[PDB]
């Protein structure tokens, strides 16, 4: 994972792996944040083509820290099963319930 933005959100690259970290971690002990439903699978609708294959898991990213349940905001930090990072999506700028790439994610 590298810096990047995602709308007009910029995370350092400190802060994707923190967030890419958690997502392995709760992966692996077949967890959950808080009351929510994350990390779970992100199956790719819209096509992007991360540099790592599937399947893949999806977990929100925010500032102010690690999510840890609640509205997740707009961002999201993607992850295979082997815990090999995939990218960073977002809301912003997207319509409905698509997501769009952050920088560097396409
Ligand atoms: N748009 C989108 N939604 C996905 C995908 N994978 C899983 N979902 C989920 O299917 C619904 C459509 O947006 C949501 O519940 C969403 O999860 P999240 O809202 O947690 O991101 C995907 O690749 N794209």
């Amino acid at each position: 994972q590298s810096a990047t933005t995602c709308g007009s959100t910029n995370y350092s690259a400190s802060q994707v792996r923190a967030a890419a970290n958690a997502a392995c971690q709760y992966y692996q002990n077949d967890d959950t944040a808080g009351s929510s439903t994350y990390p779970h699978t992100y199956n790719n609708y819209e096509g992007f083509d991360f540099p790592v294959d599937g399947p893949y898991q999806e977990f929100p990213i925010k500032s102010g820290g690690v999510y840890t349940g609640g509205s997740p905001g707009a961002d999201r930090v993607v992850i295979n099963t082997n815990c090999e990072y995939a990218g960073a999506i977002t809301h912003t700028g997207a319509s409905g319930n698509n997501f769009v790439g952050c920088s560097g994610t396409n």
